């Protein structure tokens, strides 16, 4: 059993899902079929991942009822302009072989291109047309968010950003809570870019519950109310990552993990929105 959370638009989303980022396209179908089998229902993909087909194929292969699944895809940086958003989403839909997706995201803000507002406008139209159930963004900074909302009056259901113990983007998460936008933690486990599992706050919490560090970290995101979809191809980790609704961390435990953030942005492991396209 994976609990769901409710969006500002009333739609619900499973709090834990399976992200297929990094999964080679030729292997995505197996990977998803396995997650599916494991009990995963929320699939996180993206057009840029070039593996929507595999996901779609996996879905179809599973006997699974459409309504029981949560499918997320994202709008690539080069499709912000004109009616490209509608073209991009249609392509995605065709790959997934779905009528519509559950959630659709503006992959990156590409501020320098100053087309993220236009993208947002088009996104709204996509939802209106029923191409997607909900809409959100990704990698959007506070100013990005203010601007889109100001321009449209429509608030993203979510903001998918890089988030883990060493790099929390508190300003964003704070803004989100104030605006009722849910947070999707990408790279929830640091992408192996640093010794997260070695962190003492992490080991203390895991040990304190008879869980793994990965599990404890996952629990922290969850408890903080964020949405997670860690990547993994090992069934051992799949099952493991699913086994986190069984327990809960103490406030003290959470607080200790929260202290891991240097507060200077030095804990970042991936690309910054001001730098991507
Ligand atoms: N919005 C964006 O720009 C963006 C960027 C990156 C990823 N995403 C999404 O977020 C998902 C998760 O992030 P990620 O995969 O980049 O990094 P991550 O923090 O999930 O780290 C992934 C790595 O952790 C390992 N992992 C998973 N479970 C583990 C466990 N129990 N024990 C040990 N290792 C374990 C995997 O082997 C994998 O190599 C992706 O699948 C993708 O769908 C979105």
């Amino acid at each position: 059993t994976v609990p769901s959370i409710v969006l500002n638009d009333g739609n619900s989303i499973p709090q834990l899902g399976y992200g297929v980022y990094k999964v080679p396209p030729a292997d995505t179908q197996r990977a998803v079929e396995e997650a599916l089998e494991v009990g995963y229902r929320h699939i996180d993909t993206a057009a840029i991942y070039g593996n929507e087909e595999g996901v779609g194929a996996a879905i179809a292969a599973s006997g699974i009822a459409r309504d029981d699944l949560f499918i997320t895809t994202k709008l690539w940086n080069d499709r912000h302009d004109g009616d490209e958003p509608a073209a991009a989403i249609a392509e995605s839909l065709a790959k997934l072989a779905l009528d519509q997706v559950d959630l659709y995201l503006v992959h990156w803000p590409t501020p320098a291109a100053d087309n993220y507002v236009h993208a947002w406008e088009k996104m709204i139209e996509l939802r209106a047309a029923g191409l997607t159930r909900s809409i959100g963004v990704s990698n959007h900074l506070v100013p990005h968010l203010e601007r889109i909302v100001a321009a449209t009056g429509v608030v993203p259901a979510v903001n998918q950003i890089e988030l883990h113990p060493a790099y929390q983007q508190r300003e964003i998460t704070d803004w989100a809570a104030a605006h009722d936008v849910k947070i999707e933690s990408w790279g929830p486990l640091g992408q192996g870019k640093y010794d997260l599992f070695g962190a003492e706050p992490v080991t203390a919490a895991a040990a304190a519950h008879g869980k793994t560090p990965a599990q404890a970290v996952l629990r922290w995101h969850l408890q903080k109310g964020f949405v997670v979809f860690p990547g993994s191809v090992r069934r051992e980790h799949l099952e493991e990552n699913l086994d986190v609704f069984d327990f809960d961390l103490t406030d003290t435990e959470i607080a200790a993990i929260d202290a891991m953030d240097p507060g200077d942005g030095s804990g970042r492991v991936s690309g910054h929105p001001d730098e991507v396209d």
